[PDB]
Order: structure tokens, then sequence, then C-alpha cells
């Protein structure tokens, strides 16, 4: 509803979670040595995705304000491995 028509202006970061908090919070570290906050706020609720430490994550957040402090963490998407790898 609120995250539907607006906040489409969104930036996507590829990183990995560093630690989780008892607030269902997943804080990830960018390869540029930057730790950012992430929470579940997307299709993750409907699709039911399992976030685990040690795996890569896709951080979908907006640079403005609403999704500025925290991003939408789901999991590492398919890394376009359909190119060849012996097809």
């Amino acid at each position: 509803m609120v995250k539907d028509e607006k906040s489409k202006t969104l930036f996507e970061v590829e990183g990995a979670v560093t630690a989780l908090l008892p607030a269902a919070e997943f804080r990830v570290k960018l390869d540029n040595e930057h730790e950012i906050i992430c929470h579940v706020s997307g299709k993750v609720r409907r699709s039911k995705i399992r976030i685990i430490i040690g795996d890569r994550v896709l951080v979908e957040m907006s640079i403005y304000d609403r999704n500025a402090k925290k991003g939408r963490i789901i999991r590492r998407l398919k890394g376009t491995s359909d190119r060849t790898i012996s097809k």
C-alpha cells in the first residue's frame, strides 16, 4: 500500500549480512567496509524467505529518507549464472 505506488525510486546493493539482532534485524557489510541496517519489508513476507549469515544479500533501499537508514533484505538472488558454465 504505502510501499507500492511510491518509493519505487530504489537503489539495490549487493552485499552480505555480518550479524543479526534480537529485533529481527539484519545488519550487512558492504565490500567498501560499510555496515548498514536491513529489515524484512517486502515480498519476503509472502514468499517466506530464509535469511542466513554467510550468504550474500540483496539490499533494496531508497536513498531519500524512508528506506535510508534500513533496507529491504531478502537474500542473494541468482547471480546470472545462465550465461554458460557449460550449458
